[PDB]
Order: structure tokens, then C-alpha cells, then sequence
């Protein structure tokens, strides 16, 4: 879907801002909470109050993917708040990230925990860098890391966002996003 990507320097209350005036108008046909942004394939940024659409080099954005964000906006904002992310970013190549968040917000409960260091989540509060209880889950996009694959090793290859279960010293895939 094509939108206007001309950038205008607008003065508002004594400060200057870059805005896509016509693009912002046109996004009203598809959402009441979308803004057209400026920075080659296109991306999106989900903020607390709106979705920013960064069009591709044709001035076009993927409306089908946009509709997933727009229709499930409250879940995305709740995820970002929970995970301590000011905003969250998507590409057409980030459907697995979207699907992870949807699954996580449905399945998480008060006894889950998050890594202190990023967007990795655990089904227990009894987790640290060196101990995982058997049967506990981990939701993450990075596996088999550190030197020689020592950290969060998996029984078989896991590339990208996944849910795995810990048994006998290794993670075992149960859902690939
Ligand atoms: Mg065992």
C-alpha cells in the first residue's frame, strides 16, 4: 500500500519536527493510531500510543502485516510494558516475533520470570544463569550460545524464537514460532 512520504519540517509550540503530513492523513483510512515515519524494505514500530509505519523504498508498506499489529495492539503494548521495552520493532520477516508475543501473553502467568538481561522468559521464578528446573520452559530467540554452544544448549538445532523445555541438562523444542 502506497502512502505519501514527503517530509515537512513543522513548527509546533516553539520546536521543529519532521512529519509526513500527507502520509499521516492517508493512514487514517486503515487505523486511528498509525503515524507515518521517516528513517529499504520497510518496518514498523509499536509505541505505547501508536504504530509507526516506515514505508519501503517504493513508499509502500505491507498492509496485511500492519493489520496484525493494528488489530492486536493492546496485547503488543502489554507485552512491551511487561518486558520493559519502550517500543518494539517489526519487519515483514518478524512474523515469528509477533507469533511469540501472542502465544506468550496468552500462556504466561504470575509465576513466570524474565531474564534480567533481555527478552527471554521462563516458566518459573527458580531460574538463574546456571540452573533451570526440569520441565521448566524458556521462550527466547537465542540458543546454543557462548563459547562452543555452552549456554542454553538444545537437543536439536533451534534457530529463532521458540519455546523449549529443560530436561537432563538441555533444552528440547516444543514450539517453533
Ligand atoms: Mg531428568
Amino acid at each position: 500500500m502506497k502512502i505519501d512520504t514527503t517530509v515537512t519540517e513543522v513548527k509546533e509550540n516553539g520546536k521543529t519536527y519532521l512529519r509526513l503530513l500527507k502520509g499521516n492523513e492517508q493512514l487514517k483510512a486503515v487505523s486511528d493510531k498509525a503515524v507515518a515515519g521517516v528513517n529499504k524494505i520497510g518496518s514498523f514500530l509499536v509505541r505505547q500510543d501508536n504504530i509507526v509505519v516506515f514505508p519501503d523504498n517504493k513508499g509502500e508498506f505491507d498492509l496485511d502485516f500492519f493489520n496484525l499489529l493494528n488489530d492486536n495492539f493492546e496485547t503488543l503494548v502489554e507485552y512491551a510494558k511487561m518486558a520493559d521495552c519502550l517500543d518494539i520493532a517489526f519487519d515483514i520477516n518478524e512474523k515469528s516475533y509477533f507469533n511469540m508475543i501472542m502465544w506468550l501473553m496468552k500462556n504466561i502467568d504470575e509465576n513466570w520470570s524474565q531474564s534480567p538481561y533481555g527478552e527471554s522468559f521462563y516458566s518459573s521464578k527458580d531460574i538463574d544463569w546456571g540452573y533451570k528446573p526440569e520441565g521448566s520452559l524458556r521462550v527466547s530467540d537465542h540458543w546454543n550460545f557462548g563459547q562452543d554452544g555452552e549456554h542454553c544448549p538444545t537437543a536439536e538445532p533451534v534457530d529463532g524464537w521458540a519455546v523449549c523445555k529443560f530436561e537432563n541438562g538441555k533444552y528440547h523444542l516444543i514450539k517453533k514460532f
